[PDB]
C-alpha cells in the first residue's frame, strides 16, 4: 500500500468499477505515459490497446499537445463564453469543426463531455420542436447496446441494460431498436442486406405505431463501441436514413468514438454515407488530454435556435467551461497533428494488418466471432461455437482475460466476454504484433483457466 | 479573424443568439490577477471571477506549473476498471478530509451539472437498493441553480432555464425562494419567515407522502438566482424537517465552496451537515474542468453493496478523475490554504460589504445583500413598495453593458447586480470596483430617466 493506494482506497469512488471488489484488490496506479504505452507506479509497462477509453488518439506522451496547453495557459488560462464573451481558440476550433464536418453542419456548441453533449442534443431538439409549434415531437429513438453517456438523459439514450439497472432509466421518452448485430440476431442463412431490411422495417413499424409526429430524432454511433464493437450490417445506414427522412426525424450521429480517423475516415459518417442533422464529437478530439466535446448542428437547427432568442431572450443553456480556451487550444493542435501527419491515411494502411491479426483468432476454440472496422475490433468468446451460445455467467471469462492480459503487459477492455481493441492512431505494425502476441499468451492462459473452472 | 470565426460557427451559452449576430462577441485575450483584457487591449476588473469561479485570478502561474508537471508525467488516464492515478487519489483524500462530518467518499466529474446529475442517479440507485422504489422525488427551491443537463436543470428553479425545454423532466418540487426582502410579510421577522418556510416544506412532504421524497438540494446562498442569503435559522429548520422524514440533504457548494462566504465551505458558516456535498468552479479556479460529489459513509456503503450484486457502479465519464484537472485542483487548494485565503476573505469581507451597503440610500437601489465576498445590489422602480420594473432585466441589462465602458465586468441577474470578485482581491481592487460601479450607476440613473421609468 503506497500513498496513492491508501488514498484511493480511503476516499475514491471509481467509475464503472465493481466498488466491492475494489476494496479487496485495490487500484492499479498508472503513473507515466509513453507513446502507446503506460506505466504503473512499480514501473511495469503496458501497451494500451484501448487508447485508454477509445480516446488517446496521439498516445500518452505527445509533447505538441502539452506545448499548445502551455502556450494558451500563458495567454489566458480561463474565460467563459456567456453573455457574448469569446476567446480565440474556441472560435478557431468552432470554424475548424464547421469546415471538417460534412454537409451544412456549420454551428458548434462546446461542452466538457460526450454525456453533456448528448444531453444538450436532447434539450436542443425539444427546444427546436417547441419553437416550430410541434410540442408532441419529442421522442428519441436509440438502439439496444448503444452507449451515449451517463447523465440521466444521455444514459436514457444509452441502451446497455446494466447502465439502466436501478437508475430508473430511461427517464425521458426513448425507444430502443434491436441491436444491429448480424452475428447475434441474423436468421439462419439470412444475408446482411436482408437483415438491414428487417432492421429498417422495425424502425418504420415503430414510427407508424407511435405516430411520426411524436418522434423527434434518431441517435446512433456509426459503429457500436462500448456495446461490443458491432459494425453495422451492409446498407444499414442508407436504409435508416431513408426512413428517418420520410418521417422528418432528425438524424443524430454520435461520433464520440468514431470521430477523427478511428474507422479510416475523418468521420465514420463519411465511411457509411451518413448525412447527420447533428454530429457529436469528443475523446479523440483532444486525445482526452483535456475534457472537451462538441455538438455540431445544421444551419436549419441553428436558425431555429436563433429565432428562439428573438422571443425568449437568451439560449438558457451552458456549462462554466463551455469553450475553455485551454481545452479548445489543445483540440486545435490535436487536429493539426492528425491532418499534418495524415493519420487518417495511416489508419487506412494499418487497418488491414490490424484486422488480419484479429481474424487470425477466428478458428480458436474459445472464439465465436471476430468483427472490426478500421482501427477498432472485437473478439467474442463463447462456450459453444456451434450454437454461438454465451457462458453461464457472461463476463466471467472476459473478466479473467482483462486481469490476465496485464500480466503480459497488455491493457484491453472486456465487454462481457467480448475483447475490445481500439489502439492509438500512432500505433505501428510492430505495436500490433506486440499487442496480439501478448493477447495470444493471455488467451492461452484463458483456455487453461476455463478448463479448470469447468466452463466449456 | 477571431470575430469572423466566432460569428460564423460558434453557438454561445447563455447568450441572446439573435442579438449576437448584430453586436458580435467580446474577445477576451489575456489575464492578469483580477483583470482580463480584450483583443483591443482594454482592461476590465473581473468582479465576478468569471462565473463565480476564478478563485486565484486569471494568471496564477503555480496552477499552470502543476498542469505542466502533470502533463509531462501522464497527460491522460481513466479511472474505470479499478485504474487510478496519484493526483485524483490525493485530491479525493484531501476533499474527504476538508469536508465536514462523515463526507469521506469522492466521485469526480467535469462539471457541476454532471455532478448534480450524478447525485440524482446515486439517490435513485440507493433507494432502489434499499427497497424503496417510490422514494425518488427531489425538493429544490425557486431561483435555485443546479446546472444545465436535463436532470440538473430540472432541479434548477429559475423559470427562464425551463422555458421551452420541457423541464422539469423528473420528479421535483420547488419551494418558495428563501428571500426575506421579497417574500417576507409586512413587519415579519426573519425568524418567523424561516418558520413558515420550514412549515411549507413539512406540509408539502406530508401532502405528497414522505415515502415519495428522497432528497432536498440547495445552495447555502442562492447565487445565480440573485445573491440571496438564507433568513436567520433557515438551515437548522430545513435540516430538522429533512431528518424527520429521512430525506437526504444535498448541499450544492459549486459556488460557495472554497472560501467564498468566509469559511472553507458555506456549510460551516450555516451549520449544515450534508449527506452529500457538490463542488466545482473555485475547486480549480476553472483552470481545468472539474467537479466532485462527496458522499457520506452510509451512502457509500450502499453504493458498495450494490456492486456486490450488480457487478459495477455503472456510471462514469471519460475524464472522471483526469490527472491534469485533479493535479490543478490540488495545487489550487494548496494555494488557498498556504496563503490562508479563507482568512483573507474574513478580513476583506467587512470592507467589501460596507462598500456594497453604501448604495442602500441610492434612489435606484431597493435592497443590498451579501455574505463574505459575494454581494448583490437589487435595483427597483419604487423603494417604498419594493416593486420591480415593467420588464425586469432592462435596467440590469444596461448596467451590465455600461459597466464595460468603465473597465468593470459584473453580472446582471435581472435587475440585481452581482459581485463575486477573486479571493486574491485587495482593498485597492475593491475601491476600484465600486468607483467604477458608481460611475456605471450614475449613467444608469440618466438612462432610466430618458427611458421613463
Amino acid at each position: 500500500h503506497s500513498s496513492t493506494v491508501q488514498n484511493d482506497l480511503a476516499a475514491l469512488i471509481h467509475p464503472n468499477t465493481n466498488l466491492a471488489q475494489h476494496r479487496e484488490v485495490g487500484p492499479l496506479v498508472i503513473a507515466r505515459g509513453d507513446g502507446v504505452r503506460v506505466f504503473d507506479e512499480q514501473g511495469n509497462a503496458y501497451i494500451e490497446a484501448m487508447s485508454g477509453l477509445w480516446s488517446a488518439a496521439l498516445g500518452f506522451s505527445e509533447q505538441r499537445l502539452v506545448d499548445a496547453a502551455v502556450e494558451q495557459f500563458k495567454q489566458l488560462p480561463y474565460y467563459h463564453s456567456f453573455s457574448h464573451k469569446t476567446n480565440a481558440p474556441a472560435a478557431a476550433l468552432a470554424a475548424k469543426l464547421a469546415a471538417l464536418a460534412p454537409g451544412d453542419l456549420n454551428h458548434v456548441f462546446f461542452t466538457n463531455s460526450g454525456s453533456e453533449a448528448n444531453d444538450s442534443v436532447v434539450k436542443m431538439v425539444w427546444y427546436v420542436n417547441n419553437a416550430l409549434g410541434r410540442p408532441a415531437k419529442k421522442k428519441f429513438i436509440s438502439r439496444q447496446q448503444a452507449y451515449h453517456g451517463a447523465t440521466v438523459a444521455a444514459a436514457s439514450l444509452t441502451g446497455i441494460p446494466s447502465m439502466h439497472r436501478d437508475f430508473d432509466l430511461p427517464a425521458i421518452p426513448v425507444h430502443h431498436l434491436t441491436c444491429p448485430n448480424f452475428y447475434r440476431f441474423a436468421r439462419p442463412g439470412e444475408s446482411q442486406e436482408a437483415f438491414t431490411v428487417r432492421l429498417a422495417n422495425e424502425l418504420e413499424r415503430y414510427i407508424l405505431a407511435e405516430g411520426p409526429e411524436t418522434i423527434a430524432a434518431f441517435i446512433g454511433e456509426p459503429v457500436i463501441a462500448a456495446g461490443g464493437v458491432i459494425p453495422p450490417p451492409t446498407g444499414y445506414w442508407a436504409a435508416i436514413q431513408a426512413v428517418c427522412k420520410r418521417y422528418d426525424i432528425l438524424v443524430v450521429i454520435d461520433e464520440i468514438i468514431t470521430g477523427f480517423g478511428r474507422l479510416g475516415t475523418m468521420f465514420g459518417s463519411q465511411l457509411y454515407g451518413i448525412q447527420p442533422d447533428i454530429m457529436v464529437l469528443s475523446k479523440q478530439l483532444t486525445s482526452s488530454y483535456q475534457p472537451l466535446a462538441a455538438v455540431v448542428v445544421s444551419d436549419a437547427m441553428n436558425d431555429v435556435l436563433v429565432s428562439q432568442s428573438q422571443r425568449l431572450g437568451a439560449f438558457a443553456h451552458g456549462f462554466t467551461c463551455t469553450g475553455h480556451p485551454v481545452a479548445t487550444a489543445v483540440a486545435l493542435e490535436n487536429i493539426r497533428i492528425i491532418e499534418e501527419r495524415d493519420l487518417v491515411g495511416h489508419v487506412q494502411h494499418l487497418a488491414p494488418v490490424f484486422q488480419r491479426h484479429l481474424r487470425a483468432f477466428e478458428d480458436h476454440p474459445l472464439v465465436g466471432n471476430v468483427r472490426g472496422v478500421g482501427l477498432m475490433g472485437g473478439i467474442e468468446l463463447v462456450a459453444d461455437k456451434a450454437t454461438r451460445q454465451p457462458f453461464a455467467q457472461p463476463g466471467t471469462l472476459g473478466g479473467y482475460v482483462f486481469k490476465q492480459a496485464h500480466k503480459h503487459g497488455l491493457i484491453i477492455r472486456a465487454i462481457y466476454d467480448t475483447i475490445a481493441f481500439c489502439p492509438p492512431l500512432i500505433t505501428t505494425q510492430d505495436d500490433i504484433e506486440a499487442i496480439f502476441s501478448a493477447f495470444e499468451r493471455t488467451l492461452a492462459d484463458a483456455t487453461d483457466w476455463a478448463r479448470s473452472q469447468h466452463l466449456l
